[PDB]
């Protein structure tokens, strides 16, 4: 008897804007209890601090630039010089996803919201691994229905902002898009209650644009602008969250489910007000307010409850860690994932990952156990050492030539064994990612 | 009377490999009085250390990243996710040559040898502002005639290495390539001596494969292996251009006829024996051995004979100086190459560059008067004073760490005003062109 696994991925949260990350204003009450259930990681990452290319990741358990998934996907943003724009963007079909793992163990599959892996009919959910879809295609949609009228006068490209149920059906959601996609999670768990099943829960929340329930921001009367509408749909987030947990309670299902909370890449702190405390950074810079995001693995009977694991980790541990404990033999050699089952539990004292990396053109960072590197193209390689220094505001390259130049050298053995990217961003969007990194280059504080 | 223009362009020549330029062992006779006959240029600069990207920035005017053309075109070395493969890789439509802005004045324009700017018929000289033609589309080809049994089997790149007249008219070379290619642009200028005419005489030499005359071999008994057939075809390359400037002395042309010898990147010293003396580095790095080349303007009673011009020139300067002396009142605002005829004769006593850039991908430098920043991927950028120590052997960054910090930035304004690129390279050629780079990081010495 195998376990059922539940992914809920969070988009574009603060690393600071839960109860069990250190909250006082946000709560987090369903994902609270979720945390004290299971193990909270102090050090998990994301394989990149942007939406698409995090997703990549996560869904293959590979480093996505190995395949060219280098840049986020945003049709209508690529440079003209770009090899694939538009819809030709998405996973390359040669790549198997978690779903394709899972469904080889006899899973039934299932992804509720955000997508964004390809537009195209042939990157579509269900020809990746996924029974059962409704979500949308694209990167970011309204958390209420959109009106004849809009869908009717919409760019090339807005087709991929509808909510979709499998292959080509579009309905609008008759509610706050969040609720909706928890109370599905929710059917779809009570209707495929006897078999194992795989749930990709892929909230849109907190991603803009900031529309919230008029039920949430009652509650946050003390919270003012943008940080009132993170709040409020933080709530919603936790409340959709709720839904899918009370039910595998309910059912009984809570004993031999594996339930995973994470977050594709670390909070735009300048369009939707969250907050990476104590780290510096935001989405799409690789300071550790970047790739460093909230994750809990919960296994009731399995997993030791309200117990921390302080050793780095990552989203693409996930798919071995998934298909391990679906008693999976047949893995692919290509996997960059360690499962973390041995790690969680004891039986491997060791660090699951000694060197981790990551890239977005001339930016890239190295870590070898507490050492970060990171390399810009506007300014000279800093480093830090993440045991002593989270917020990365002391850096020790001066003091640490040798190490610097080691470390630059394993950075480079590590980009020889990629892919050129299958899709390039505009120019400009470079400039606007390290100008944001700047204004957010001190440590943020609770709160 | 408009002067003629004679553009004589070698292929992977030494820095130090000319007499003019203080070679011990080589014979350049020929090129040796056209140095003294007008101006040689001590810091001349290619815009990129590769064949495609150079020729792209000399044909117009501008900084070849500005326009996509990044790293080098090569039918089946690109990335599977490039862009542009084969044919389809050139030098963008949208792009007005050396050859249109010509033509414009009225010149009868040609080109002999290596275009190298594009293999499809839509990028051939003749739809490039060239009436005449006589060479190859590719980048290399041998210095002998191919058999009818290595034309039929050769894979589907090979078309662009057969010699070519005009518009598709396929004839191998009866006779040393070198020596056809000098002999037919004499044709074309007696051919045309009473018109003015443009002549790009890009000489496959010294490109490999390393393939002489035997009467030439006979000359350098003291040399061995890759240097003696350096030896021989840089002898060939010298009687080839000899060909050219007696035509001209001949016909009593010489007067009124403006001749620039150079050169398209530094010695790749490891295929071809060339030698970069004094310079450290090679072709395909960013180091003076790539990027500074051999460098000559003569202009009979225009230009003061034996005399040397010593602050950083470009050869993006060309299409200017030829469009001006040709008498052109239509100059593109895009242009980023200087009329530098006012600077040789002594009117304008400003450097022509203050600030110079390079960049392909993750490798990218920036001069500044004397100053040269040089972003690696594999180690810390590395800072040089070029006034005082011309072989990059001493890095200054460290203890100039707020000038490395404003040119870093200076570098990153000017890679945000260029295109992403058209196409990419291989991964694994990366490793190769930083390997070379160690393996000549040391001062080359005449040997
Ligand atoms: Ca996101
Ligand atoms: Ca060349």
């Amino acid at each position: 008897s195998k376990p059922n696994i539940v992914l809920i991925f969070a988009d574009d949260a603060g690393f600071g804007d839960f109860g069990f990350q250190g909250s006082t204003q946000l709560k987090t009450p369903n994902l609270d209890k979720l945390a004290q259930s299971g193990v909270r990681f102090t050090q998990g990452y994301v394989s990149d601090s942007t939406c698409g290319p995090s997703r990549a990741g996560l869904m293959t358990g590979k480093y996505q630039q190995r395949f060219g998934y280098e840049e986020i996907n945003v049709p209508g943003f690529m440079s003209g010089n770009s090899a694939l724009k538009g819809a030709d963007m998405g996973l390359p079909l040669d790549q198997k996803t978690m779903g394709d793992y899972l469904k080889e163990q006899g899973y039934k599959t299932a992804v509720f919201g955000k997508w964004h892996l390809g537009d195209a009919d042939r990157f579509h959910p269900l020809k990746r691994g996924f029974d059962t879809f409704l979500g949308f295609r694209g990167g970011d949609r309204s958390y209420f229905n959109y009106s004849e009228q809009e869908m009717k006068n919409g760019n090339k490209h807005f087709f991929d902002k509808k909510l979709e149920r499998d292959f080509g059906n579009y309905e609008e959601p008759k509610e706050y898009l969040t609720d909706v996609l928890g109370k599905e999670a929710a059917k779809y768990i009570e209707q495929n209650k006897d078999e194992p099943f795989f749930i990709y829960l892929a909230f849109n929340a907190v991603h803009t644009p900031l529309e919230s329930d008029p039920k949430d921001l009652a509650k946050f009367p003390n919270l003012t602008g943008k940080r009132k509408e993170l709040a409020a749909m933080t709530l919603g987030l936790d409340r959709a969250s709720g839904y899918v947990l009370d039910k595998l309670k309910e059912l009984g299902l809570d004993d031999n489910t594996i339930v995973v909370f994470s977050n594709d890449n670390g909070g735009p702190s300048d369009k939707n007000a969250s907050n990476n405390a104590p780290l510096a950074g935001t989405k799409s810079n690789q300071l550790e307010g970047g790739i460093r995001v909230p994750f809990l693995i919960s296994w009731p009977k399995h997993i030791k409850p309200g117990s921390t694991y302080d050793y780095p980790v990552s989203t693409l541990d996930l798919l071995p860690t998934f298909y391990s404990a679906a008693k999976g033999k047949a893995l692919g050699s290509d996997i960059d994932g360690v499962d973390l089952l041995p790690y969680i539990q004891g039986e491997n004292t060791a660090r699951p990952h000694k060197v981790m990396y990551w890239k977005k053109e001339n930016r890239a960072v190295i870590r070898d156990n507490d050492w970060k590197l990171i390399r810009y193209p506007d300014r000279p390689a800093e480093l830090y050492d993440l045991s002593s220094d989270i917020s990365e505001q002391t850096d020790l390259a001066a003091k640490n030539p040798e190490r610097v130049k080691t470390m630059f050298k394993s950075l480079f053995e590590w980009e020889l064994t990629l892919e050129r990217p299958r899709w390039l961003l505009k120019r400009k969007y470079e400039k606007y990612d390290i100008d944001r990194m700047d204004k957010y280059r001190l440590p943020a504080t609770q709160p």
